[PDB]
DNA sequence: CCCCCCCCCCCCCCAAAAAAAAAAACC
């Protein structure tokens, strides 16, 4: 009696909301494909099982900050290299203005097709990623450090003179503008950040990151990148060793962390992924300091395994097909 | 948590104010009522909102182009009489039109807050008789200069502290492990508004990722 | 029977927003 008088007022209130403001204004969750998460790969597959839907997901914000040095702008290229394989359109907005054009291509980035801005201000850097967000023609956006994303006041200014909180409320600003569009379009916007110490703090940790508070709550995913040793072919430094930690998670469990090399002028090593993968998951035996493949000796020590599964296509593509369908949490499709 | 009123649970960055207003819904569908969730935020999963126990088939959901349009939705379920729990996902992120439409470094002085204002107004008497909870989720921010208080902030001006019959303040104070593994947040909920009874009770839970509240472990602690 | 003539005066505000950054040996 009163269940049909509820849900005529229910029928009634959604077609009026429907006539007011659009088709899909409101509808029920379970039936809604615009909700549904969908992910790119990182280029590394280490990172890919730590954020447990296995990537970064379109249509949110992803923060990626550590200190000096320790692979914020090669992570962001490999991501980008490999959205672009499979034929989606990048911008990079390089506010910090220290991108090599070389350096990009040797780590896979079709630099023919990459959009590139260098912003004179943080308004116009901001203004920028608002107008490829609506167009609903670009797939990856990557600002390249919040830190030099300068007001017009400040630029306009004096060395010395003071901007109070100028620089956070226009972040505050941007993450309101920007949540909405990108969500419409599908499109993946990256932060890269900076560190600096908070000074007169409390005994938590004293490192912070610069633009204010907004970006914490609006990131989907935030990754803290760091360089935790060095890469030796026997005396020349070749690479580094780095590890990521997943420090917020909204598609997946967060505080899942993972370790890859980089090496200087091809990137992340895929396959030193795949060997220490395929050690974990009973796919490659070490004995001791000896990788063995169901019996036949791949090599001795991690670089020789490496260089065995290079020259191997046909195992690297089994190894990986396994892996896959073992350790990724969270599949979409 | 009191029909016909408005509730607001703020906190910082990862202390658990989605899977709580999650929680609330879930309990509330399985006593037969109709919710309905407003995401401003864009951040909603509805595999998670799954496992929290929520019915995904019976959720109404919108993600409103505008803070004007997330509120006006707000006004038409509440006069339906039909819905009877409705969640805003961040006040911080209602945006007025005018800022939608403006460019990035525009100064709009109080317009959130006005629009908050007027909103409250409106709402306040349409809840009563519709016997509609609506909670209000907000974002902190940090007051800087010559301060009186405390700096932590919430977002979208003074006038939902006013309206608010309850505000809980929810933090993130430790971590559960299984050994190494990291499986959950320690919890804390303290009420920093109450106007059905006393104030400044608190309580201490588990999350747990991909599960929710811990109900085992608050029996052991009432126990 | 016969024919119209002319204007007068205002009234009330509404709402916050946001961090930034190390410095230094001591025997
Ligand atoms: N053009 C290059 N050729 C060879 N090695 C490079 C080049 N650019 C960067 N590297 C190295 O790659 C490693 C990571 O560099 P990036 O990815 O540029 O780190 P980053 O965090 O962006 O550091 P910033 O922006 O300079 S604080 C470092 O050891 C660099 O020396
Ligand atoms: N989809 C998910 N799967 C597993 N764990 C999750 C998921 N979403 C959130 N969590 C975890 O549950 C805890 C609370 O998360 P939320 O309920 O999203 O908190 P919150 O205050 O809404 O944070 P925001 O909106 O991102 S500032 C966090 O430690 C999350 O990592
Ligand atoms: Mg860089
Ligand atoms: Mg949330």
């Amino acid at each position: 009696a009163i269940d049909e008088n509820k849900q005529k007022a229910l029928a009634a209130a959604l077609g009026q909301i429907e006539k007011q403001f659009g088709k899909g204004s409101i509808m029920r969750l379970g039936e809604d494909r615009s909700m549904d998460v969908e992910t790119i790969s990182t280029g590394s597959l280490s990172l890919d099982i730590a954020l447990g839907a296995g990537g970064l997901p379109m249509g949110r914000i992803v923060e990626i900050y550590g200190p000096e040095s320790s692979g914020k702008t090669t992570l962001t290229l490999q991501v980008i290299a490999a959205a672009q394989r499979e034929g989606k359109t990048c911008a990079f907005i390089d506010a910090e203005h220290a991108l090599d054009p070389i350096y990009a291509r040797k780590l896979g980035v079709d630099i023919d097709n990459l959009l590139c801005s260098q912003p004179d201000t943080g308004e116009q850097a901001l203004e920028i990623c608002d107008a490829l967000a609506r167009s609903g023609a670009v797939d990856v956006i990557v600002v390249d450090s919040v830190a030099a994303l300068t007001p017009k006041a400040e630029i306009e200014g004096e060395i010395g003179d003071s901007h109070m909180g100028l620089a956070a409320r226009m972040m505050s600003q941007a993450m309101r503008k920007l949540a909405g569009n990108l969500k419409q379009s599908n499109t993946l916007l990256i932060f890269i950040n900076q560190i600096r110490m908070k000074i007169g703090v409390m005994f938590g940790n004293p490192e912070t990151t610069t633009g204010g508070n907004a970006l914490k709550f609006y990131a989907s995913v935030r990754l803290d990148i760091r360089r935790i040793g060095a890469v030796k072919e026997g005396e020349n430094v070749v690479g580094s060793e780095t590890r990521v930690k997943v420090v917020k998670n909204k598609i997946a469990a967060p505080f899942k962390q993972a370790e890859f090399q980089i090496l200087y002028g091809e990137g992340i090593n895929f396959y030193g992924e795949l060997v220490d993968l395929g050690v974990k998951e009973k796919l490659i035996e070490k004995a001791g300091a000896w990788y063995s493949y169901k019996g036949e000796k791949i090599g001795q020590g991690k670089a020789n395994a490496t260089a065995w599964l290079k020259d191997n296509p046909e195992t690297a593509k089994e190894i990986e097909k396994k892996v896959r369908e073992l350790l990724l949490s969270n599949p979409n499709s």
